[PDB]
């Protein structure tokens, strides 16, 4: 308790240090309580932070300098680059909380027994490291003193981890976390009479159900992320304090089963197989329900009335279901509080009910998406005075009409998307006015008319999809100013013009579809400015000119990080079709069904099925890439191609078919170690397939038919793997799978 111990301790500390620039204020000849992460109490140390520093050191050093240190209470020390194992130590009893969460502690979690040398320790969170329990499951953690307790995100596999953890006894134990890892078998909290939050999630529990006794303390429960199937209701049928309850992401089955609905504020039944229509019991917990989350089962029926009385509910999930009919306008109206309403994938139908046109003022995401609905879209959405809404998805349904300027008064709209309707008219100029919107997403619709100048006005623009439309005109110069433009897709419209030099200032763009359109001019060499570019598709155009050859300028130099996460599809082009133009159709794909993608039968020559790859975009580089998607076909290029094409390793397609292209294919191809798709059938080429072409060993696809390319086909590779139709109508070309060169 001396100043001379606190300060020979804690200067220990920072002297095993590898960089001791981390503490730099903690000095020999200077009061700790003075330092920066101490906390003290009458001129004595109480409290050590030293979280979210790259401390590096092992967890020996802690246990020798800091826990020993008499008269501290909690040691912090989240984050901090701490490794090694637990051992035993002299531990102050004044100590009741060590946080040891996300580091590199390994072992066996028998090394946490240790702890108990810790008398007074009520609080452990040791969350995020590299524990383990290898072998038979056997003794006890002995840790009884404890009321909270988080072994979560370690590495811990086994059977009856649990047993062992509470073997010792669980009478003070409050809170118990033990999600994010292989633990198995039983869970008997009976003991544990007063714990209040129990967390089991993310494990291989698959066996049965936890035990709670008389569960007269739970007030939190979540069993989540297993592979549970039994009778849960009869598990929790005595927990009368219960107010989360989380079973999703399971296999259980069966209708909705009896429920304790007297404090229950959150209930997720999510990601099962449960069967039934909504039931009339639920009611029973309209004065306490905040949070309601039945997606992703097999429900059906209609939305029942009594959600009227849930005044209290705040989010509302019901999608991924078979849910059917119109929708009550009159039980939407009493959820004053509901900030999330989502009902997508099911088959609701009739109009949007009047009651979004109020509810407008507290919500933050409308989601309808993948439905039946029909009729306008709302005009009169977001009149109140402050209008909340900040996603508004009604994209694949049946909506008709124009888009109602209307939708510029939501003012805090980040994402709309109305794709897949049948929607006419002009995309309204008053878009303009939403100065947070994000995405701009309205494709398979009819819209017609010019794309507004007037989203030059939003500086937050990161997506503009608006293909298959009837739009016209050119691209307005007023996009330069969305300078967080990332995906601009217009393919499958009417729009002309050039592609603007401007293009170069869009540092963020990575992708650029602009394919079966008549755009004219050549090639802007400006586009080998973008920093960002990975898929460039202007198939089926009137582009002419020479391919500039500084495109490729930021190759290598590539670094397109933030399209990542984006829901997508990639409906692949058979080839068997001469109407089906390019490699692939890369489309947008958030909240649409696959089912209704028979929709495009009518705009796209194409056969989608059987053809359709999905995900959620994920580029294969972070900071060093290139142009992964090359396709310019079908249009009236000429010149050579320039030496610098195989300065792209990570070019998965190069697609220059159909085009007026002359010279010699440069030995640099060779270079496109990624390269699964090329072809440059339907030109001008000259020369012999360069021998470096060899190098490609990932091609499932060639086609440089219908040229004048002369020679002998390269020997090795995979140039025998083809067929002989994908060489054709090239003269002077012989060699396997051809005729051998006489
Ligand atoms: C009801 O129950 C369901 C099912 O359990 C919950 O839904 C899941 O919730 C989690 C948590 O939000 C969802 O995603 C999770 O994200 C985490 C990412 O954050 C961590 O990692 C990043 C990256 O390192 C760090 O920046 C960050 O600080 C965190 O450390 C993951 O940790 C989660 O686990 C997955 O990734 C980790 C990576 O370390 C793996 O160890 C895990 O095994 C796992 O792969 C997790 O992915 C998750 O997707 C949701 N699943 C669904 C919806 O199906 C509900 O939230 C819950 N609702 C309640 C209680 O109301
Ligand atoms: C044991 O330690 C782990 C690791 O630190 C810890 O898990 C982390 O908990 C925090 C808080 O519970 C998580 O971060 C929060 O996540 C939610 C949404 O997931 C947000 O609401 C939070 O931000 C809001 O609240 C903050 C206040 O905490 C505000 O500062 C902020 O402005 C927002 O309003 C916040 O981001 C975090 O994701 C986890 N997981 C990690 C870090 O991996 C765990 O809670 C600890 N266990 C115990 C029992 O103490
Ligand atoms: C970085 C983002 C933008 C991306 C959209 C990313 O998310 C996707 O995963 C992206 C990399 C996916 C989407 C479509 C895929 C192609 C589909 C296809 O027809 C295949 C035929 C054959 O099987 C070949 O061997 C491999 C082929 C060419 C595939 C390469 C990888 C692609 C491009
Ligand atoms: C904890 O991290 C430290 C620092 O990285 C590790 O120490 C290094 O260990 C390697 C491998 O044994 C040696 O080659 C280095 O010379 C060590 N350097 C330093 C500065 O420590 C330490 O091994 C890690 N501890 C554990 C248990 O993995
Ligand atoms: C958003 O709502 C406001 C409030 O109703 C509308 O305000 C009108 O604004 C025009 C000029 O733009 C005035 O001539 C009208 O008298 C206003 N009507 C009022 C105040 O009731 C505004 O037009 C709406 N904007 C859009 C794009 O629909
Ligand atoms: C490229 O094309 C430019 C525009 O040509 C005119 O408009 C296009 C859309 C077609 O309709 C075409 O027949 C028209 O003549 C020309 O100005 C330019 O010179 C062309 N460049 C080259 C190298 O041919
Ligand atoms: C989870 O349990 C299953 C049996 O239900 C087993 O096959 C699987 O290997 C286990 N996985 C783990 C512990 O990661
Ligand atoms: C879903 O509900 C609708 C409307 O009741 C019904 O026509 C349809 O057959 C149901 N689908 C399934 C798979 O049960
Ligand atoms: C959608 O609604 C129309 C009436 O507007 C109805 O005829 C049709 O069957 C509905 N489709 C589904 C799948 O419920």
């Amino acid at each position: 308790q001396s100043l001379y111990r606190e300060i020979h301790q804690l200067i220990s500390f920072k002297d095993v240090l590898p960089d001791k620039n981390l503490l730099p204020d903690w000095s020999s000849n200077k009061n700790p309580c003075t330092f920066d992460g101490v906390t003290c109490r009458d001129d004595k140390v109480t409290s050590i932070d030293l979280s979210s520093k790259p401390l590096n050191v092992g967890f020996s050093a802690v246990s020798s300098s800091l826990l020993s240190l008499t008269g501290l209470e909690s040691l912090f020390l989240s984050n901090s680059h701490i490794n090694g194992s637990v051992s035993g130590f002299k531990c102050s009893a004044s100590l009741t909380s060590l946080d040891l969460s996300r580091n590199s502690l390994s072992g066996p979690v028998t090394t946490l027994t240790s702890l108990g040398s810790c008398s007074g320790l009520k609080f452990l969170n040791v969350s995020s490291n590299t524990l383990d329990f290898p072998g038979k499951v056997s003794g006890g953690l002995k840790l009884n003193s404890l009321e909270v307790l988080d072994l979560s995100a370690n590495s811990i596999s086994g059977a009856n981890v649990v047993g062992w953890v509470l073997s010792d006894g669980c009478g003070e134990l409050k809170h118990l976390a033990i999600s994010g890892n292989k633990i198995s078998g039983d869970v008997d909290v009976s003991r544990c009479v007063n714990l209040e939050f129990l967390d089991v999630s993310s494990n291989n529990f698959s066996t049965g159900i936890p035990f709670l006794g008389d569960c007269s303390a739970l007030q939190h429960l979540d069993i989540s992320g297993n592979k549970l199937s039994g009778d849960f209701s009869r598990a929790i049928s005595t927990c009368t304090e219960l107010k989360l309850l989380n079973i999703s992401s399971n296999q259980f089955v069966g209708p909705i089963p009896p429920l304790p609905l007297k404090s229950l504020q959150y209930l997720s039944l999510a990601e099962n197989k449960f069967t039934g229509e909504i039931p009339d019991f639920l009611s029973g917990a309209c004065d306490t329900l905040t949070g309601l989350d039945l997606s992703g089962n097999h429900f059906y029926g209609a939305v029942p009335p009594f959600f009227g009385s849930c005044s209290l509910l705040e989010s509302l999930a019901l999608s991924s279901n078979n849910f059917s009919g119109e929708l009550p306008m009159d039980t939407l109206l009493k959820m004053r509080g509901l900030k999330v309403l989502d009902l997508s994938f099911n088959e609701f139908s009739g109009e949007l009910p009047e009651s979004l046109t109020n509810l407008s003022a507290s919500l933050l995401t409308l989601d309808l998406s993948s439905n039946n609905f029909s009729g306008p879209i709302l005009p009169n959405l977001c009149q109140n005075p402050k209008n909340t809404l900040q996603e508004l998805y009604l994209q694949n349904n049946g909506f008709t009409g124009k888009i109602p300027p209307t939708l510029s008064n939501c003012s805090e709209l980040v994402s709309l998307h109305l794709s897949f309707n049948y929607l006419s008219g002009t995309i309204p100029s008053s878009l303009g006015s939403l100065s947070k919107l994000r995405d701009l997403k309205l494709w398979l619709n009819m819209l017609e008319g010019e794309i507004p100048q007037e989203l030059m006005y939003v500086k937050t623009l990161e997506t503009l999809i608006l293909d298959f439309n009837d739009l016209t005109g050119e691209i307005p110069s007023g996009l330069s100013n969305c300078t967080n433009l990332n995906w601009i897709s217009l393919s499958n419209n009417r729009l002309t013009g050039e592609i603007p030099k401007w293009i170069g200032r869009l540092e963020n763009l990575a992708i650029l579809k602009l394919s079966n359109n008549s755009f004219s001019g050549n090639i802007p060499a400006e586009l080998g400015d973008c920093r960002s570019l990975i898929w460039l598709d202007l198939n089926t155009n009137l582009f002419n000119g020479t391919i500039p050859a500084a495109m490729f300028k930021q190759s290598g130099k590539i670094a397109a990080n933030f399209i990542a996460g984006k829901r997508y599809v990639y409906i692949k082009n058979d080839g068997m079709k001469k109407e089906c133009h390019g490699a692939g159709n890369l489309l947008e794909f958030q909240g649409i069904r696959s089912e209704q993608l028979n929709r495009l039968s009518t705009r796209n020559p194409c056969n989608i099925t059987s053809r359709v790859y999905g995900g959620h975009t994920s580029p294969t580089f972070d900071n060093n890439g290139s142009m992964m998607f090359l396709d310019m076909s079908y249009n009236m290029l000429s010149g050579y191609i320039p030496k610098e094409i195989g300065s792209m390793p990570y070019l998965f397609i190069l697609n220059l078919g159909h085009n007026d292209i002359s010279g010699s294919i440069p030995d640099e191809v060779g270079d496109l170690r990624g390269l699964n798709i090329l072809d440059l059938s339907s030109n001008k080429l000259d020369g012999r397939i360069p021998q470096a072409m060899s190098a490609l060993t990932m091609l499932t696809e060639i086609d440089l038919s219908n040229n004048n390319l002369s020679g002998p086909i390269p020997e090795m590779g995979q140039f025998e793997t083809f067929p002989p139709a994908k060489f054709l109508n090239n003269p002077g070309l012989c060699g396997y799978p051809l005729p051998r060169c006489d």
